DNA sequence: AAACTATGCATGCTCTACTGCTTCTGATCTAGTCGACT
């Protein structure tokens, strides 16, 4: 549960576990020991927990292609990662 | 002719300011460690 939080690794998860933090809500009760990454991940937890689909990939690729084309002409963008493996 | 007072000088103590040299402190910066991510 803790590792899925953006900006939370194994070390931080273990540190929280040994400190008595057991539930997600408990993390929100003390919003003073979390960096920007952890706060951003915890706030948009539900949104980031959902696996992404291919339509969202296409929309994001179109948006980024438009942005790079307007920024610098002739830019080429290639989709890598898991989505390139099928 | 004698006493009082105006004038001045010499010196020590004190406030006040100003200039310059030296030292201390606040501010501007690279190495080590842990952690995040990919």
């Amino acid at each position: 549960l803790f590792t899925q939080i953006f900006g939370v690794g194994v070390k931080t998860a273990d540190r929280w576990y040994r400190e008595g933090l057991r539930t997600l809500d408990d993390l929100r009760e003390q919003p003073q020991k979390l960096t920007q990454q952890q706060k951003a991940g915890l706030q948009h937890h539900q949104d980031l927990s959902t696996p992404v689909l291919r339509s969202d990939v296409d929309a994001l690729q179109q948006v980024v292609e438009e942005a790079v084309g307007q920024a610098l002409p002739g830019a080429t963008v290639t989709l890598t990662g898991g989505f390139r493996r099928g």
